[PDB]
């Protein structure tokens, strides 16, 4: 499968190619910004050290 695009990026099925997620800022004209995942919950570190 060609859908193994990492985070901070997306893949546009329309254009038929993977791009970046940083592109999804202001100008909205891509149906790939839905690929850009945000998994890996940051708020998950017990104790209040460091």
């Amino acid at each position: 499968s060609q859908g193994e695009c990492p985070e901070g990026r997306a893949y546009s099925q329309d254009l038929g190619k993977c791009m970046e997620c940083s592109v999804c800022k202001n100008s909205e004209k891509s149906d790939f910004c839905q690929n850009c995942p945000s998994k890996t919950e940051q708020p998950d570190f017990p104790w209040i050290w460091v």
